[PDB]
């Protein structure tokens, strides 16, 4: 038989590590030639596995690179202009390492150039909270001042946006052992810990949903028209440069000024994690000095596209796709999300070959560019959008398979919620004292849902990865999961080499997955996932799913507003409206539900399947969200202050967040009506595109 | 047998006659008890027609009525502020209806308040050209004058803007007899002409598409937020008011400054048409003095919205829908095309009651608020835009049925090319000498295509009217048709009563049609092309037609350009993408025609029509025209000169207007070149719909 359970038992953990290996030997860097190699390698290889077609789509997209020849650091600088202190030009290379070529050296890529002198302000995180907390109640003025900051907590991004925002002239970004040691493991090549001299490379664009810098709203093709760089989208306007926490201990040792404000501001350092500005006593006239020289090239990138072609519906889109660019080796990231893929596309191919076709159509997809800003899917998907906005079923991402090994972790849709949980009830536990137990059972143990007993969590969508554009911007219902660590014993690093040279295949093979059954575990959820939207014959969504989170987020947004029961009076502030809608999602949901199990009828069917595909079509506001046009979904948005955290309700979220501080605040309170409004309206709209259509 | 054939024979002259005397015997203005009563008349014969459902969808949006004890009048002023002249305050009702109440005065819709005083200038039509003729070459300022000008050759909003942005501080609208008084024939009630007291009523906003100007994007719902009025879209910011020519010439007649620049500024009227600034010599302490009290009020708004379920598929909908809304009695506008779509409506009841059903579903529209700003459909769409922009496969128009009895006047999206030639070659001629021919060749004969022999002239789409929505912002295939004057032996108005209380059954039962077979002609192309669409098994669109269209508006857009060929070369301004994906466009839709004509495959069938129906689709851009984001069709748009008017590649069209001019060249070849690759990478995207899916 050719069904789920020959998908799925096809799979190997043995062909997963192999791919793994083959894949992370040498940097993969977007818009090098080895990046381009591994593309058509990867094309050759998915040709070889059976797919219909397979072909490269390539775009010319604004790319950021460190100078060869003038190298980025940053000095502690005396009176005199001698440079007394130097940070590394290079993380010191792994065991067997140490002659392998074209390791990019640690920068923020789009970094403006520049070589900025000043006094320090730490500014903690650089949470949009740090600074209320520096600014309003320290009386810290960051303006003019070089901002360092420790990762973690939220989008790197964010963080130099709120650096800029606060009149920082640059900003040091840097990894602290608080958050990237974990107590009682080795650093790497011994444990999988950051070592002294491991430092966090990464973007600092804050994009929006954008892709490419240049060309917002079209693909990157080769006649274009392109923005000059002081129109391109999100570049930072401040030099930007990532240390490791040998270095940054020895900018942190000298500071002076206030003392950190409470305990959440100090990491594991020997330093007091004084505030700032500038340095203590003896060395007040010392100061800090940034030399950036990175430049901004147009450079062509691949996607690899691979296409099953559906026996029954070949145009309805199943996508399953994830980046292949890394950093370096990308031993984790992404490449540990790529030999699943690459299995995948493996194993259906085995069954291609038999004979076999899934109902709907199945692409596959190794997007580049990835970690300079989502920039191979986006372009992609500007350029497909009309096929995908009509024809795309669901996407599934693949990149990391695991950033731990504790437990199971998916974030998605809620039309996918019973999906997920049915899939994993068939699926054996990969887990230790779980042995002959179901996935869900070991998954919904170690990651019970917040509001459900005997369900385990189940996380909206954030972004800073490839489904943004599918999800954010074109409303196709999409998914991601993969292994993670305990997120109860701490919210720190499961991953603390991420983006670092020291992040390769022998840190997974020998601290995270020896037998690859995690990965072979996450091969199953995401294959599985793929196999079941592609093959259903009715679309496996649910959508009284969504009307049960639409209720718990209409609850939430409304709690906020409620914090100002006085303004919510005198400006008539009611969200009467939006759970009129949410009920009425509720009624018309259950009713299409009995239609669904009620109805030989394949117009009735794919009528019912083009409701459900186009339910999440239906939360698109075409006029995007407030000054973000590419953020369309009305329901969920990347947080604006933590492009990875999902917020829903965006629009209303953003009118009360921080509403007490506004100036205007009749005009403040008619924006929150304002987006009442637009979301009441919407979720009614995509209500009635399940009830009866004629 | 139920087929075309029975729908048509079933459609009977005698009854759109007695329908229009039905609807023309009280004013049936927008927001008033009387429109309300008819909406709930209509609803009610919908149903005993036989319609499955026929419900009236209401919006509160803003209106504009004068002031019943304050009326709007026009002055000129002597020195010591004698009004020693004053327009009238209505015009004198035609025979028999000289005691009917509720005859709106004249008045321009939507004028702001106000009293302005000031010296007269002549512009002419207040087109774009008049006021760079009296600017650029006559060195006469506007600025601080009150503007008047002739109706005629482009939609009186834009004459408005016109003189706004030329600093005019007030515009008189007057009818002249030269564009309104067809030589030979006599003044109504005797013959169809505009006598001297007849006055053109009519809304003056800018809207570009977007519907109610308080809530843009959303519908005019009971929860809607809605913008202040500084904020609202497209109110003019000057006062306007309309007069007929008895008041025109004693505003004229007086005129002093410039002489007319040449004869095209000269009307019929036995003035000088001197150009101003001012009256002559003895008059010259004269002035001009407006009082204008006219009020905006948010008011209800009822569309009737008729459904006719389609037996195989209940999920695509084809629209018939005009409005009903009137200035006065709307003998022609609207009635003439609502009492043709009340007999289309009842010939398909009758086959309902038979057993038949379409097979996809109809959707029948009585629009309300068209006259102010097209508020009815495009509020609706605005609610509805998700089922539409997914399920729509056309919107066939149903306004005014005749404007001449000459010949057919057809415009249309080029996909309803080849069904419109199929149709009306199996339409009997109603033209005097043609009995017994088609109508193909009575209109072949009397209006030949400039491009091609032997076939009927087709107008692309402007606006103006009520399939705007549908098309330009949602992409929803779209056509119309009526009759019309002989358009060859003058370009003046072939219904000068327009929009005048003279506008009455019985200018339409004595002068236009008595035997209403015109009328019948035309619910006959109109009520075929709906049953075509709603029951042909294949889609009845050619994408063939797109592409020959596509070539001639892209030689078109070219010939502007290559006007400047120094620009041209140094820029770097090509054409070439544009052509490449013409070219590819034809390929394409050529090789899927031979699909379309070579595949028992319901999904193979229903997936070719989903290609069909969302190929003009494919045409909508997400980001919309430049500062026009309700216009989002790529090839299409009302001219940014006259709404009434369609022009193609409006993009490059408005980058590359009067672009001489322009301060920065630079900057303006840059946008002309932006836009050419917008529309390559759109013509290209459309194509690629049409490409096998997988
Ligand atoms: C959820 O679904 C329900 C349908 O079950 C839907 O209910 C609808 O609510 C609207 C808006 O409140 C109702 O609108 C009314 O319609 C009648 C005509 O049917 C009008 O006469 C009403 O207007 C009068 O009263 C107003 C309110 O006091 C006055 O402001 C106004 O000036 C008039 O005096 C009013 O417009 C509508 O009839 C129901 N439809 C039903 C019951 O079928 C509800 O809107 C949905 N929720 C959302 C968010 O869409
Ligand atoms: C109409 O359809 C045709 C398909 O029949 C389509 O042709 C495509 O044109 C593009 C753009 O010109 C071609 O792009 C090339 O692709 C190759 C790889 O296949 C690249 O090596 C090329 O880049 C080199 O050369 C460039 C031009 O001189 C340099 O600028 C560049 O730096 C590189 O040196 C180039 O990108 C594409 O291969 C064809 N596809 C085919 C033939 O299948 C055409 O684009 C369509 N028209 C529109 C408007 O879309
Ligand atoms: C996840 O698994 C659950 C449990 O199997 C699926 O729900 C079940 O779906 C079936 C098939 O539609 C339902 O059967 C129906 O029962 C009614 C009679 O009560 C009958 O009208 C139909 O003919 C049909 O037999 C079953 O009730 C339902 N069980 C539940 C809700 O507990 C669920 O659909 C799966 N989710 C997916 C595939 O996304
Ligand atoms: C308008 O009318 C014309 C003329 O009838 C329609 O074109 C005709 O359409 C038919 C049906 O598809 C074509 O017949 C086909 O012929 C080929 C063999 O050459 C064969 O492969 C098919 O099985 C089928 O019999 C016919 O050729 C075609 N005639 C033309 C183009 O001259 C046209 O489709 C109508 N337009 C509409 C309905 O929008
Ligand atoms: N362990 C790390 C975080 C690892 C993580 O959460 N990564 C994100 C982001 O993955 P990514 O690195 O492939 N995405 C890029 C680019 C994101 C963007 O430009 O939107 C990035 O975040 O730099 C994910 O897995 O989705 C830490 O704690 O700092
Ligand atoms: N005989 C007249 C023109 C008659 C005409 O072309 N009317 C247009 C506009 O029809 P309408 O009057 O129903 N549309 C309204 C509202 C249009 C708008 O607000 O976009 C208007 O033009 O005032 C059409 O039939 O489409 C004349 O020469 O001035
Ligand atoms: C990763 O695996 C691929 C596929 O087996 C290897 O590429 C092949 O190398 C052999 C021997 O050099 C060639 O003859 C083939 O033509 C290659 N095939 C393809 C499809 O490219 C590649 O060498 C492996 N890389 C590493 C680092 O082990
Ligand atoms: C990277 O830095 C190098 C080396 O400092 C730059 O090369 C210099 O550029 C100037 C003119 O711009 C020349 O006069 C120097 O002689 C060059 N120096 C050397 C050592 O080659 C180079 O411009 C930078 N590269 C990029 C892409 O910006
Ligand atoms: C940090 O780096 C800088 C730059 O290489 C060093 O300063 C240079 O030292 C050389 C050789 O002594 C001088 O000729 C250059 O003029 C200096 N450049 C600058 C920009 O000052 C500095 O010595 C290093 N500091 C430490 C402690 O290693
Ligand atoms: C237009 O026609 C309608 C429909 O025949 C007339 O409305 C009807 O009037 C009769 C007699 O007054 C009533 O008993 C019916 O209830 C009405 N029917 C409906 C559906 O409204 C209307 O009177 C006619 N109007 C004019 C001006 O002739
Ligand atoms: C229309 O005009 C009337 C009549 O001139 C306005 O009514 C006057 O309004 C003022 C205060 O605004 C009163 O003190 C006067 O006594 C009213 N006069 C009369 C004769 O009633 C009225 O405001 C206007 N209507 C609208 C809708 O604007
Ligand atoms: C034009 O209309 C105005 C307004 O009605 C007339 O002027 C008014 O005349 C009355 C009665 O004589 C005066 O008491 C008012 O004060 C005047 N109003 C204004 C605004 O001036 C005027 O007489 C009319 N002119 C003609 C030629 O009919
Ligand atoms: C911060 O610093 C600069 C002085 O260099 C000043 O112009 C700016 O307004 C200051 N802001 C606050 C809030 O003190
Ligand atoms: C793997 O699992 C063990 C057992 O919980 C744990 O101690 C170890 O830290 C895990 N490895 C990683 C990289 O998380
Ligand atoms: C037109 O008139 C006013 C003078 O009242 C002036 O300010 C404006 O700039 C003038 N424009 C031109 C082009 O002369
Ligand atoms: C009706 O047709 C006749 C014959 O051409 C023409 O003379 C007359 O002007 C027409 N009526 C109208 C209103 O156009
Ligand atoms: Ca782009
Ligand atoms: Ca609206
Ligand atoms: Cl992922
Ligand atoms: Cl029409
Ligand atoms: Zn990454
Ligand atoms: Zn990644
Ligand atoms: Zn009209
Ligand atoms: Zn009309």
């Amino acid at each position: 038989k050719h069904n789920m359970k020959a998908f799925l038992d096809e799979l190997k953990a043995e062909n997963i590590k192999k791919f793994l290996y083959n894949f992370t030997q040498i940097p993969h860097l977007a818009g090098t030639e080895q990046n381009f190699q591994l593309a058509k390698q990867i094309q050759s290889q998915w040709k070889e596995f059976g797919l219909d077609s397979v072909e490269l789509a390539h775009y010319d997209v604004l790319l950021s690179y460190p100078n060869k020849t003038h190298p980025n650091y940053i000095s502690i600088i005396n009176e005199d202009g001698n440079e007394i202190f130097n940070t590394s030009l290079f993380e010191p290379p792994p065991p067997g390492y140490e002659n392998v070529s074209d390791i990019v050296p640690p920068f923020s890529a789009f970094s403006p150039q520049g070589m900025p002198e000043g006094d320090l302000v730490y500014v903690n995180y650089a949470r949009t909270e740090d600074f209320f907390k520096l600014e309003r109640d320290m009386k810290i003025n960051c303006s003019g001042k070089i901002v360092i900051a420790r990762y973690g907590k939220v989008f790197r991004g964010n963080k130099v946006k709120n650096a800029q925002l606060a009149g920082a002239k640059g900003v040091i970004l840097y990894s602290d052992p608080a958050d990237y040691f974990a107590p009682g493991v080795k650093s790497y090549p011994d444990g999988w810990n950051l070592p002294g001299g491991g430092v966090q490379r990464g973007n600092i664009l804050n994009l929006n949903g954008a892709g490419d810098p240049l060309t917002p709203g079209y693909p990157a093709n080769e006649y274009a028209y392109r923005r000059g760089i002081a129109e391109a989208v999100g570049l930072p306007s401040i030099p930007v440069h990532p240390i490791g926490y040998y270095d940054a201990q020895k900018l942190l040792e000298k500071m002076g000024g206030s003392a950190p404000p409470d305990s959440s501001w100090r990491g594991s350092l020997k330093v007091p994690y004084n505030v700032g500005p500038g340095f203590t006593g003896n060395f007040s006239t010392q100061k800090v000095k940034m030399h950036i020289h990175s430049t901004n090239e147009v450079t062509r990138i691949y996607n690899v596209i691979g296409t099953l072609r559906g026996a029954v519906e070949p145009d309805r889109y199943v996508i399953l796709g994830g980046h292949r660019d890394s950093w370096v080796f990308g031993g984790i990231d992404p490449q540990s999300g790529a030999a699943v893929v690459h299995e995948i596309v493996r194993s259906f191919g085995t069954l291609k070959k038999e004979g076999w076709r899934p109902r709907r159509t199945i692409l596959f997809a190794s997007w580049d560019a990835e970690e300079f800003g989502l920039l191979g899917s986006t372009e992609w998907a500007e350029e497909n959008s009309r096929l995908l906005q009509e024809r795309g079923v669901a996407y599934i991402n693949a990149d990391s398979s695991i950033e731990g090994n504790y437990t199971l972790r998916v974030d998605c849709t809620p039309l996918m919620y019973s999906l997920v949980h049915n899939l994993t009830k068939e699926l054996k536990s990969p887990d230790e004292g779980f042995e002959g137990k179901s996935l869900y059972e070991s998954w919904t143990k170690k990651s019970p849902s917040p509001e459900f007993s005997g369900m385990p969590r189940i996380s909206k969508l954030g972004s800073g990865n490839d489904f943004e554009v599918f999800f954010q911007r074109l409303g196709i219902a999409s998914g991601r999961a993969r292994y993670t660590k305990n997120w109860e014993t701490n919210k720190f690093s499961g991953y603390p080499l991420y983006h670092s040279v020291y992040e390769t295949y022998e840190l997974v093979e020998k601290f995270y997955d020896p037998m690859f059954k995690y990965h072979l575990t996450v091969a199953q959820v995401r294959g599985g996932m793929v196999f079941e939207l592609a093959n259903s014959i009715v679309l496996p969504f649910d959508c009284r799913d969504y009307a049960v989170v639409l209720r718990k987020y209409a609850d939430k947004i409304y709690s906020i507003s409620m914090k100002h029961p006085q303004e919510m009076k005198t400006y008539s502030v009611s969200f009467d409206s939006l759970f009129s809608a949410v009920k009425n999602f509720t009624e018309i949901a259950s009713k299409f539900s009995e239609r669904l199990q009620d109805f030989s009828n394949p117009i009735v069917l794919r009528m019912m399947n083009d409701q459900l595909m186009f339910l999440e079509r239906a939360f698109i506001d075409p006029l995007g969200l407030p000054d973000r046009p590419f953020y369309r979904h009305v329901i969920y948005a990347p947080s604006s202050h933590n492009k990875y955290a999902g917020e829903s309700f965006p629009g209303i979220y953003d009118a009360l967040f921080d509403i007490e501080s506004k100036v205007d605040p009749s005009k403040a309170w008619g924006e929150v009506k304002r987006q009442i409004y637009v979301a009441a309206f919407t979720v009614q709209a995509a209500a009635e595109t399940l009830s009866e259509v004629a």
